[PDB]
C-alpha cells in the first residue's frame, strides 16, 4: 500500500480566471502556457468551475452559425477532490468517469489540480524506481 496523496502529486497554484474574463482571456492564457484547463474562481479563490480548450473549441464552433463570459461557457456540474485523497484511488475515479482533469480543493479554495500532465511525471517517476 502506497500513500501517495493528491497533493503530492497535483499541480499546484494553477492559472485562474475570473467568471467574467471571457472565452477570449482563457484561449490566450491556455496557448501562452500551452495548457488545456482553467479553472474559474472567485476573488478569495474559490472554485467556481472550469474551462476545458474542449469547451473554448465547441463555443467557438458552435458560435460559427470571443467576448463570451467564462461563466456561460463552464458547465455547472463541477467535480473536484479534497488533497487529501489517495492518488490511486483519485486516479480510478478519474478513468471510471471519464475525468480530464480534477481540481483539488479545501475548504472550497482551490489549492491545485490534477490533470493528464501530472500523471505523465508520475508515471516517469514510478518506472524510473521500476529501473533502479
Amino acid at each position: 500500500s502506497l500513500m501517495i496523496k493528491v497533493e503530492d502529486m497535483m499541480t499546484r497554484h494553477p492559472h485562474t480566471l475570473l467568471r467574467t474574463h471571457t472565452l477570449n482571456d482563457a484561449k490566450h492564457l491556455m496557448e501562452a502556457l500551452d495548457i488545456r484547463h482553467v479553472p474559474i474562481v472567485d476573488a478569495n479563490k474559490k472554485l467556481l468551475g472550469i474551462v476545458s480548450q474542449r469547451d473554448l473549441l465547441a463555443a467557438q464552433e458552435s458560435s460559427l452559425q470571443f467576448e463570451t463570459p467564462l461563466f456561460e461557457v463552464m458547465h455547472t456540474d463541477v467535480t473536484s477532490v479534497a488533497p487529501q485523497a489517495g492518488l490511486k484511488e483519485s486516479a480510478i475515479y478519474m478513468q471510471k468517469h471519464k475525468i480530464g482533469c480534477l481540481p483539488v480543493v479545501a475548504k472550497d479554495v482551490l489549492v491545485g489540480i490534477i490533470t493528464d500532465s501530472d500523471f505523465v511525471t508520475i508515471a516517469i517517476n514510478l518506472l524510473e524506481l521500476q529501473e533502479e
